[PDB]
């Protein structure tokens, strides 16, 4: 079937739903491809550049919260960006596994650098406004995993058991977002005060 | 060689290392333990249950600040607790994907459930200590898969990427560790106050 860039990465991100990341091969992209190994290889080269394209694609398709809104807080901005990556984490069988140890793509520079320019608008260092934002990934991709990857007993751990049968994640990751944002709030705001 | 449980776990530790947890194989364990496959089989079933078995074997060999010290804050738990947890999941090449999506295991029940019940002494709810606790979990795991993984340029961006260049990932996790223990005192001090 067709063979651009957008073609290929389309079903390969069908065939990641299909298969996960670790079942996720050339041999099967070139049979859903209708097509021989050999011409796949033209197209694309081995699995690690086919997974840090569609890590990069999964968030341009996906990610919509890239940005803050004029005016908005960086709270706020930070609230709905995390949101929106989660979101479009979970949209893929194993999306967080694909994003993960990527460094932002040439395609990404101008967003990556808007939001570490507005953190230190704010008033974060670069450094703490990095510190931030990474927080915020590692949180979201961590809470992302935990939840695709779950896909006698003591009363409090039979309860919480529960609790956490009881939705697909989100809840424990809204309460956590609110944490880690409220704890850079009393950070920025200490400056050099002891805290 | 010797093929009771602790000797298999160890073999399958060192392999994990070689091969990271997608090349780890029972052929490859097999090979390790001088044996063949139907002989392993007997012994480990498949690759699943060996990981689910790592993962519980990493943390009681490696992850050591499980439970408060006498008259300890809850803070200060935390912190131990999520500092260990990182070092443990570090110890192992794909350690933190090891662990990810399990429940804990009927040998850690009591350890699980002190931690819960620790919470709720301190003033959390049962729900509340839970969240704060899966926080902690969910971002040392994604700090620790992001670190395990990375394994022309705008200017804040190049700087961005010179600070994580810097270390092993240390210095981040700490920075937004503080903020989650921080942020979750201002919730739990703030009882039905609006905050
Ligand atoms: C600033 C930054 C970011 C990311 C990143 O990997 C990164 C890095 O690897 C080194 C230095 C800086 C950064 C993100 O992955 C990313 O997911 C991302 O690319 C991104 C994006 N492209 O919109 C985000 O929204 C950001 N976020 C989830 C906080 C975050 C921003
Ligand atoms: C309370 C709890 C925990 C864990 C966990 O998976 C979990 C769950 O899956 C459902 C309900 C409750 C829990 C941990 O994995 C674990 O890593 C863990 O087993 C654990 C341990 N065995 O010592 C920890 O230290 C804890 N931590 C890193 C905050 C955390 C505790
Ligand atoms: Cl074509
Ligand atoms: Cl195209
Ligand atoms: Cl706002
Ligand atoms: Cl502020
Ligand atoms: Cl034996
Ligand atoms: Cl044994
Ligand atoms: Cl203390
Ligand atoms: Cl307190
Ligand atoms: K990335
Ligand atoms: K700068
Ligand atoms: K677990
Ligand atoms: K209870």
């Amino acid at each position: 079937s067709r063979l651009n860039r957008e073609s290929v990465i389309d079903a390969a991100l069908e065939l990641l739903n299909e298969t996960g990341i670790d079942g996720l091969t050339t041999r099967k992209l070139a049979q859903k491809l209708g097509i021989e190994q050999p011409t796949l290889y033209w197209h694309v080269k081995n699995k690690r550049a086919l997974l840090d394209a569609l890590a990069v694609e999964i968030l341009a398709r996906h990610h919509d919260y890239s940005l803050p809104a004029a005016g908005e807080s960086w709270q706020s901005f930070l609230r709905n960006n995390a949101m929106s990556f989660r979101r479009a984490l979970l949209r893929y069988r194993d999306g967080a596994k694909v994003h993960l140890g990527t460094r932002p793509d040439e395609k990404q520079y101008d967003t990556v650098e808007t939001q570490l320019r507005f953190m230190t608008e704010n008033g974060f260092s670069l450094r703490d406004g990095l510190y931030a934002i990474s927080a915020v990934s590692h949180f979201t991709l961590g809470a992302v995993l935990e939840q695709q990857e779950h896909t006698n007993l003591p009363p409090l751990l039979r309860e919480a058991l529960q609790i956490m049968d009881s939705d697909d994640g989100e809840q424990a990751f809204l309460h956590g977002l609110e944490s880690l944002i409220r704890g850079f709030e009393v950070q920025l705001t200490a400056l050099l005060q002891i805290v």
